[PDB]
């Protein structure tokens, strides 16, 4: 008995860990791997000519401690905003 | 074709909107509907054998504009924090 919410979150955690495990801390997502993740997972928005600095800017707004990575919470905040074109 | 992330997000929004459409504004979640959602969607963690105050507190924290509802961005911040036991809400 696994709910829709449990299934969806498990998928999000699984994708996040696949990319966070490629460099840096195993539990945070480097900027470079966020870029790769967005191209693979949200391809309808982050395509070939997506401005290289569209991510540079928004990645600064999200990386709270300025360590060059986002944790899962910061990551979900971004994905949720993109999907609803939230102000940020 | 739809990625794991697109599908999961669409699922989270669909569940949120199912409960948000039950009362008040169609696009926001009342406190009572949040409790119902959490018990049905994260039943192992929540339920009726839990503490009401747990929800009065978290609800006040999530309701950024103090209008008595939660938007999806605030809701998903909670769900994500729970699945990782994040310090924001876990004292
Ligand atoms: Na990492
Ligand atoms: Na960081
Ligand atoms: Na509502
Ligand atoms: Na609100």
């Amino acid at each position: 008995a696994t709910s829709d919410t449990q299934k969806a979150m498990a998928m999000l955690i699984a994708t996040f860990h696949k990319y966070s495990g490629k460099e840096g801390d195993k539990l945070t997502l480097s900027k470079g791997e966020l870029k790769e993740l967005l191209s693979a997972e949200l391809g309808d928005i982050f395509g070939k000519t997506t401005d290289k600095a569209a991510l540079d800017k928004i990645f600064k707004d999200l990386d709270a401690n300025a360590d060059g990575s986002v944790d899962f919470q910061e990551y979900i905040t971004l994905i949720a905003c993109i999907t609803m074109l939230c102000n940020e």
